[PDB]
């Protein structure tokens, strides 16, 4: 009779009931129900998959799962229809498979519902036009497990006889962990460069003081690496006639940011909250599942129609007319944002002060980033005295505009060309090159980004996993290669060099995204990878004297 709709969780079920009527029943699977656990019948036993008979693979129902099947197996006759209400990524997809594969019945039978946001409208669209389990989906889900569960189970016992007892070795973990160890070799190597800086205190015609920068000395950039040539410099500048030599005004505006994705929100929370990768992705989840923001795995910066007019509808009412683009501003699934503007962080019920504050984080960039730009008056003054020229930047704010939803916040004195200014004080600083910066957690998110080997729902598991794999750590903020991240690393760089390579690493994401668009097969990328990977794998076994993998 009714409609059997199942979701992955009782809080997603909670939700999604109060937009669904009496035709249907919503029942959460309590988790993902069913998944796995030159050949050797044992290794195959433990990973699920077979790399030598076609990929076949073992899932098996997780434990306590068995209630499970029955529950939905028994309310699967009850019902009509059934639609597979799991979050709209891959995993998602594959989930949802899990559940069609053991309830059984006829495929006719199923849906697969998708939408970004747990709401009135989001759902009765998404039951409206309910589609059909995309198997590419499911395809490039398994296929992309396949190869983590091979990497995992098939290099760790190389480091095991190798290195030591309890190793494990990660396809990407490894890269990412790669990344943090070539910064400590960086930071290692460095040896910093002396230079000085001479700044320059003056005074207006008017008496204003007036702070400049030596930018140049006989027309060229102006850096003594010492103190005698810095000494010399001061001798000359303390008795040089300065005068204006040029003013440039010009109006200059600072924009507001695209909403969040994935990888910006992470970044956002870690350096505006002090929030961790990880309790960020835990929070953002429950956020999403309660319907108060949009689905947090995303890289769209996309903003439906709705939502951009029912932020406008909020910033004309709020803030005003100059406040409002004439039209909507375009950033580019959508990006992470409230599901309804009107809901602030204190009306959230079921979420703890962390989770208001990262919401308020997220409705504000989202408000921001359909506000005008903010104005400011710039001012770059360029001093001319003896043999040098200075400069002095300043700006005064003329409209607030987006940085209005922002929590509550140099400006130059007037002077006109060809004014003198009498010099009051002379102040040389010593000064040292620094080596690159320690990777923080949002620069390493921004990095796996930029380097295309993070995806939104791998960003945070990498981050933690190669933390708890006691590969790098994280102190004062930052991190830190331990030394057997150093140890493995240089191992797998010898002996794996394309399963460490960063581009490498990059392609398969988009392999696994050709198949996910049917762009490519799953088991021929599978074998493409496993052919790669035997070979390095063979090599690296062999004693150090013939190429294979160091010891210690």
């Amino acid at each position: 009779g009714k409609a059997l709709v199942i979701v992955e969780s009782p809080a997603k079920a909670k939700t999604i009931n109060k937009y669904l009527g009496s035709d249907y029943v919503v029942k959460s699977s309590v988790g993902h129900i069913r998944d796995l656990p030159d050949e050797r019948g044992a290794l195959v036993n433990r990973m699920g998959v077979d790399p030598w008979h076609n990929w076949e693979a073992h899932y098996e129902v997780l434990p306590g799962k068995e209630k499970v099947v029955s529950e939905l197996k028994q309310l699967a006759e009850k019902a009509d229809h059934i639609y597979l209400a799991t979050d709209l990524d891959r995993e998602g997809e594959a989930i949802a498979w899990h559940l069609r594969e053991v309830i059984g019945g006829d495929d006719a039978r199923y849906s697969r519902v998708v939408f970004n946001e747990i709401t009135k409208n989001a759902i009765r669209q998404a039951f409206n036009k309910p589609g059909e389990l995309n198997i590419d989906r499911v395809n490039a889900q398994q296929a992309r497990r396949f190869m983590d569960r091979v990497v995992g189970y098939m290099v760790s016992p190389l480091l095991w006889k190798k290195i030591a007892r309890g190793l494990s070795a990660g396809r990407v973990q490894s890269v990412a962990v790669r990344l943090v160890v070539e910064r400590e070799r960086e930071i290692k190597a460095f040896v910093p460069e002396e230079f000085w800086e001479v700044d320059a205190s003056t005074t207006t015609p008017s008496g204003e003081a007036l702070a400049l920068q030596v930018t140049h000395q006989n027309d060229k950039p102006f850096r003594p690496v010492n103190k005698e040539q810095t000494q010399a410099a001061v001798s000359l500048l303390e008795k040089a006639r300065y005068s204006v030599l040029e003013r440039e005004d010009k109006p200059t505006t600072s924009k507001p940011g695209a909403p969040f994705i994935t990888s910006t929100l992470q970044q956002a929370a870690s350096t505006r909250l002090g929030f961790g990768v990880k309790k960020t992705m835990m929070m953002a989840q429950r956020l999403y599942e309660a319907g108060y923001i949009t689905y947090m795995r995303t890289d769209s910066t996309n903003l439906s129609q709705d939502a951009v007019n029912m932020v406008r509808g909020y910033i004309s009412d709020n803030f005003g007319k100059k406040y409002l683009p004439e039209s909507p501003n375009q950033y580019a699934h959508e990006a992470i944002r409230p599901s309804d503007v009107n809901v602030m962080a204190e009306s959230l019920k079921d979420m703890e002060a962390d989770a208001q504050k990262l919401y308020q984080l997220i409705w504000r960039q989202f408000v921001a980033c359909q506000m005008t730009p903010a104005k400011y008056d710039s001012t770059t003054l360029t001093v001319g005295a003896g043999d040098f020229r200075l400069k002095a930047r300043g700006r005064i704010l003329r409209f607030d505009g987006w940085t209005k939803v922002m929590p509550a916040l140099r400006i130059l004195p007037a002077v006109n060309k060809g004014d003198a200014l009498t010099l009051v004080e002379l102040t040389p600083a010593q000064h040292f090159t620094k080596p690159p910066a320690r990777f923080s957690e949002a620069s390493l998110v921004k990095e796996l980004e930029k380097r295309g080997i993070g995806r939104p729902s791998t960003y945070a598991s990498i981050i933690s996993t190669i933390q708890d794999r006691g590969y790098v750590r994280v102190e004062n903020r930052r991190f830190y290669a331990e030394k057997m991240g150093e140890i493995v690393t240089d191992r797998l760089e010898e002996n794996f060099r394309e399963l460490m390579n960063y581009d490498f690493t990059a392609q398969m994401e988009n392999s696994l995204d050709q198949v996910a668009n049917h762009e490519a097969e799953w088991k021929a990328v599978l074998d493409h990878f496993f052919s790669d990977f035997t070979q390095q794998l063979d090599k690296a076994e062999k004693d150090p004297e013939e190429g294979g993998m160091r010891p210690n």
